[PDB]
């Protein structure tokens, strides 16, 4: 191939529903995961737009505390440490290693790009035992701005020496595929639970959609 | 004191009651609490469009995000549900604490204006329907700029339009992202703690200058402090 596939990590490759027990316990309702996560992405974009930056994991903790205060749910230091443990150790979906193997076989290069900032080894993908598929692990940290800011995609292309037509952003987050496609990359959307494309005039739809990573990999392979 | 302060108010949720949408969520999702998942999804995507150079009117995003959240919950949505969303979003009633607080603020010498993500519509506006538009000297929106809060241009263009300096301006909202947006521009931020909104405590992030649990308590604080 000449294609480069750029993957989001948490939720896209690693199972975000592994956080459900923390929400079930603190909130009495595991479904609060789906209010906390968009609040987190909301505030990461607020900092970006307003010219502020803190590491993504810090924002995740601060937003967990805020969502807890909104529900009048008590939160301890142990809960926050458990949040950190879980957020940084999500297990790989079982469809991932099979799909990545097949993409590697078909000649695609594989890299990661995350809102999470670099941290000491082992990384989430190393803990999940799938870091080895990837040639490089990139983050937003050098941009000091979060997705979908254009600089995060542009600097990633620059870093890799790749043209937009050669890059595909793979994510279960429609905000991430919109961000990459606005810069001329392709977007490949994996429909992990609780993610659906936004059907809105003038909003680009993903170039490729799969219900799981194997089905997405199918489509990327067929596209040549 | 001869005040010169200009109080710029967010409209929906801040002045007008967002929980008037609860029956629509109760019906579509079987759970009114899904209001609190859809609303941050809506704000998230408005900021995404802004960051990527895209724009559609806020109410259109609001509808498309309602469809999206419904699909995520595997809940059927009909055209009647979408029409109800549009009607509800443009007809939220004023909280009882609003008119007395605005009366006190006006009588204390503050200038009052609104600034909203929502696009202009033919008259009457939501504030007009609710009967509180007359407190305000101007009603501004992001639509002509095609960029949503908290993009810095929203606040800078508002200051320019009003011929005001950041030191004279205070953004009033129950949305912490909006007070962060204004305070990043050198304005002050007045937070009203409407249900389900709490300051984000995070280093190097602006905390509101004034916090009240309702508009009366916030007005107590503005009158006491903003005397210049």
């Amino acid at each position: 191939r000449s294609g480069i596939l750029v993957f989001d990590v948490n939720e896209t490759l690693l199972d975000l529903t592994s956080l459900s027990p923390l929400f079930e316990r603190v909130f009495g309702d595991a479904k609060v995961l789906r209010e906390w996560f968009p609040e987190l992405i909301l505030y990461s974009q607020t900092l970006t737009l307003t010219g502020l930056y803190r590491p993504f994991g810090e924002i995740a903790a601060a937003v967990f505390e805020m969502v807890a205060a909104n529900h009048q749910a008590k939160v301890t230091p142990d809960d926050i440490a458990e949040l950190k443990t879980r957020l940084t150790s999500m297990p790989a979906y079982p469809d991932v290693a099979p799909a990545l193997t097949r993409l590697q076989d078909a000649g695609f290069r594989l890299v990661t790009l995350t809102n999470s900032a670099p941290s000491p080894a082992p990384s989430p993908l190393e803990k999940a035992g799938i870091a080895s598929f990837f040639e490089a692990h990139l983050t937003v940290h050098s941009s000091q701005r979060f997705k979908p800011h254009p600089s995060v995609y542009d600097s990633t292309a620059e870093t890799l020496g790749a043209k937009p037509e050669e890059l595909c952003m793979i994510a279960c987050h429609i905000w991430d595929t919109i961000g990459a496609q606005a810069r001329g990359w392709r977007g490949g959307f994996v429909a992990r639970p609780h993610n659906t494309p936004l059907t809105l005039a003038e909003v680009p739809q993903p170039d490729f959609i799969g219900r799981d990573m194997g089905e997405l990999a199918d489509q990327l392979i067929a596209s040549l």
